[PDB]
């Protein structure tokens, strides 16, 4: 589990969004496994606006923060899980690291701010859903 709180927005894995997230939906994309809902309180997170490929992610299944190198956001085939059939997931970045399904929501961050959230994994590779291209998260 995990979310990003920026301005009056809440960014979560679409497969983990609650009833209240759907009732207060701002934007969602199934192919990215992302959902954004509105909040009443101001958040404190800063979204990175960069093209970094090195950062640190939180892995709840190890209670550890791991420094990693990750690939640029791309369209990648992702095998079936309990939440989606096998399909191409877009805006996805991979690193060599440990992950389990319950690690989804763990934040990946660089020197500039939040880069994305854990979304996929297996075979010793963890996948993160990028959020750096959602420029609208910073305004209004
Ligand atoms: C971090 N991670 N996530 C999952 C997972 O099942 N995600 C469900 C969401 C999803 C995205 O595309 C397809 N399903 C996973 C499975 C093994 C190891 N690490 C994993
Ligand atoms: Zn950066």
């Amino acid at each position: 589990s995990g979310a990003i709180y920026v301005g009056n927005y809440r960014v979560v894995n679409r497969h983990l969004a609650t009833h209240n997230d759907w009732a207060n939906l701002v934007w969602e994309d199934s192919s990215r496994d992302l959902l954004v809902s509105s909040t009443t309180a101001q958040g404190c997170d800063t979204i990175a606006r960069c093209d970094c490929q090195t950062g640190v992610y939180y892995c709840s299944s190890r209670r550890k923060h791991y420094p990693v190198s990750f690939s640029k956001p791309s369209l990648i085939f992702v095998e079936a899980s309990e939440y989606y059939p096998a399909r191409y997931q877009s805006h996805l970045m991979l690193a060599v690291g440990h992950s389990e399904p319950g690690d989804c929501g763990g934040i990946l961050r660089c020197q500039h701010g939040v880069v994305g959230i854990v979304s996929t994994g297996g075979n010793g590779l963890v996948g993160f859903a990028d959020v750096r291209d959602l420029l609208w998260l910073d305004e209004e």
